[PDB]
């Protein structure tokens, strides 16, 4: 078997590797890459996702969320505070301020552990999940707006065709900006670009171990456990590097730098954070082997998840049986 450690793997796709997308998510896979629940993709040095990012400013966050935590250091949730509508100009001004800024710190190691200890104290705002794109229309290769759409996907490895579309969304982060501890929408991959800016750290539990954290987190978050059983979909709880350690669960952590992909593998839990002002760029996608993934995922049924139109079809095609209650709690 490839990769037992399940240890995150890096790729350095040519830029003839880089022209057929499924088929180098194939040939990661065939080298274990999966079995980590993440990778990352250096792209050929003649890539470019456009010429420049010069013209981005006027880009609307309509619903900047601001990250209000609660609990302790280690272990904790947030909640997101809608916030009033800025530029992307007037996000990065503010990410720039003294208030949010990313502080002095001697290397990623340093300001790992300042996120650790001091995250709870403050609120980052985040523009998350916004519609749209960066990829230039003519970037041919590992262009996140053209990429085959997962109903496409079910169409060819199930023969049913559904309504519902896959679109990119954007993420423009600051220091302490958060992604708590998830796996996607129906357990699917998703790609990340990283346009600019700043870092973005990641930890990741291997999908063959991803039952031991859901287990650690059900007794870290007693209330929440009790009031849903896939309230990990809510997205709001952070668990840190030293208490995995301590409860035994296998993790890997790896940062990602500005021109990175990452991949994240069906059923592999991640969190993470940002380092300073960025710009990400994600979708989810499918391929074959994520069938058998989509038809085991759990799902959240006590309203709190709240999700896209699209995964509709998916529940109900895949998951027959839960469709019924899982529509309950999406109306
Ligand atoms: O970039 C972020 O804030 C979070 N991204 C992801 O969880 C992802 O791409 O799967
Ligand atoms: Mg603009
Ligand atoms: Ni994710
Ligand atoms: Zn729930």
């Amino acid at each position: 078997a490839q990769n037992p450690n399940c240890n995150i793997m890096i790729f350095h796709p040519t830029k003839e590797e880089f022209n057929d997308f499924d088929k180098y998510i194939a040939y990661m896979e065939s080298q274990g890459a999966h079995r980590a629940g993440l990778a990352k993709i250096i792209p050929p040095k003649e890539w470019k996702a456009r010429e420049t990012y010069d013209n981005i400013s006027e880009i609307l966050i309509a619903t900047p969320l601001q990250q209000v935590a609660s609990g302790r250091a280690g272990v904790f949730t947030q909640y997101h505070k809608k916030k009033k509508a800025m530029t992307v100009g007037e996000y990065r001004h503010l990410a720039n301020s003294k208030k949010y800024q990313t502080p002095p710190h001697q290397n990623f190691e340093d300001l790992e552990r300042k996120y650790w200890k001091n995250r709870i104290y403050n609120s980052p705002i985040y523009g998350a999940d916004i519609s749209g794109s960066l990829f230039d229309e003519n970037t041919k290769q590992w262009n996140l707006g053209h990429l085959g759409t997962i109903q496409d996907l079910l169409e060819k490895e199930c023969g049913v065709v559904i309504e519902g579309v896959n679109t990119p969304y954007l993420y423009f982060g600051m220091w302490k900006t958060t992604f708590a501890w998830h796996t996607e929408d129906m357990d699917l991959y998703s790609i990340n670009y990283l346009h600019l800016g700043e870092p973005k750290t990641w930890y990741v539990v291997p999908p063959e171990h991803g039952q031991r954290l859901e287990r650690l987190a059900r007794e870290l978050f007693p209330g929440s456990s009790r009031g849903c059983g896939a309230f990990l979909r809510h997205k709001v709880a952070l668990i840190s590097p030293t208490v995995l350690k301590e409860n035994g669960i296998p993790f890997n952590r790896i940062t990602q730098e500005a021109g990175e992909f990452m991949v994240t593998f069906p059923y592999g839990y991640h969190a993470g954070f940002n380092h300073g002002f960025n710009c990400a760029e994600a979708i989810n996608f499918a391929t074959p082997r994520w069938i058998d993934y989509g038809k085991m995922a759990s799902q959240c049924s006590c309203g709190e998840a709240r999700v896209t139109f699209s995964m509709d079809a998916f529940v109900r095609i895949l998951q027959p049986e839960r469709y019924d209650l899982w529509k309950r709690g999406q109306d």
